[PDB]
């Protein structure tokens, strides 16, 4: 059955809130003891969003190895993602330390720095070529190389330098700039165009470390991005694309980070994105 037929019954039955609540009830509960240590209170944006101990990313330092970030490892799809919060004023140096240590090629940003009149994450990359950023706590330098501004997203070329070894790497910044301040996009067309641009860059490919993906909390929009990507990859691999169960993929991803998909509207949008994206994957 085309995932869309099923989509239609849930709309007519008006059962989005119902299914969403079922996911919330069946989701994994694992300890997050490191996130809750008193020394880490200013490293968390939200008191109720923490990485599990078993899947957290560790910083390579003896002082304090903690960052609010999780490794999502999808065994059948052969994809890995790091999902993290938007960086705070005192964790911008930790953020770039993680990108360096994990060998990531790409950063995917799904929020604006200001939304709803409030700050949703630090200004953590340079806005002008000639004004580079230095992170003294982690010994990194970050330079803006080029910027390509389009109607629905911006792509930036960044140079990250490990000041300790003088090694450099090219990082690509994929910034989706048009998610609305309230609700979800009316059409998934621009979100799917954006996902295909990240894939075309090589950022999601096994020759690199995992992509780093964030929004403000790193669970809602960030969850929608990895759920859509993995479901479309599984539809490309399986003899029967109709066997891909989006609810079962989401519960597998929730073994690695709590709270992925924050609302019934984000769940419906994820279904729409996968249904509309499949009309490319299956030969069009
Ligand atoms: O009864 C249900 N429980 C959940 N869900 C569902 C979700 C993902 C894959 C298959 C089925 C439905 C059945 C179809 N429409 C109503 C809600």
């Amino acid at each position: 059955m085309e995932m869309e037929k099923e989509f239609e019954q849930i709309d007519k039955s008006g059962s989005w809130a119902a299914i969403y609540q079922d996911i919330r009830h069946e989701a994994s509960d694992f300890p997050s003891r490191v996130a809750k240590l008193p020394k880490n209170k200013n490293r968390n944006r939200y008191r109720d969003v923490s990485p599990f101990d078993h899947s957290r990313i560790k910083l390579h330092q003896e002082d304090n190895d903690y960052i609010n970030a999780s490794l999502i490892k999808m065994e059948e799809a052969q994809r890995s993602y790091i999902l993290t919060q938007g960086p705070l004023p005192n964790t911008v140096g930790h953020f770039w330390e993680m990108v360096w240590e994990q060998k990531s090629r790409g950063v995917v940003m799904l929020n604006r720095v200001m939304e709803k009149g409030s700050l949703k994450c630090a200004q953590y990359w340079p806005q002008k070529e000639e004004k580079e950023m230095i992170f003294e706590d982690t010994n990194l330098k970050l330079t803006l190389i080029s910027e390509d501004i389009k109607s629905y997203y911006t792509v930036r070329q960044l140079e990250l330098e490990n000041l300790t070894t003088q090694e450099t790497r090219e990082i690509l910044h994929f910034h989706y700039t048009t998610w609305p301040d309230f609700g979800v996009p009316e059409s998934p067309a621009s979100f799917l165009n954006f996902l295909f641009k990240v894939r075309e860059s090589g950022s999601l490919s096994p020759e690199h470390g995992p992509v780093v993906v964030h929004c403000s909390a790193g669970i809602g929009r960030s969850g929608t991005f990895c759920l859509a990507d993995t479901c479309l990859l599984l539809m490309d691999k399986r003899k029967d694309p109709s066997s891909v169960d989006i609810k079962k993929v989401l519960l597998e991803m929730r073994k690695f980070r709590m709270g992925l998909i924050q609302t019934a509207d984000q769940l419906r949008f994820s279904y729409l994105a996968v249904i509309e994206g499949a009309k490319f994957i299956m030969g069009d």
